[PDB]
């Protein structure tokens, strides 16, 4: 059950934060929250 994960990497780059480095992150995270907290400390970074 990581669907908000995938949506996560989604919307990261619907933001138009296009690395996979990112991405290898976000999957690397353990939980939705992990997950989240990356996105969004991430989409600050390139904010």
């Amino acid at each position: 059950l990581k669907n908000a994960k995938e949506d996560a990497i989604a919307e990261l780059k619907k933001a138009g934060i296009t690395s996979d480095f990112y991405f290898n992150a976000i999957n690397k995270a353990k939980t939705v929250e992990e997950v989240n907290a990356l996105k969004n400390e991430i989409l600050k970074a390139h904010a």
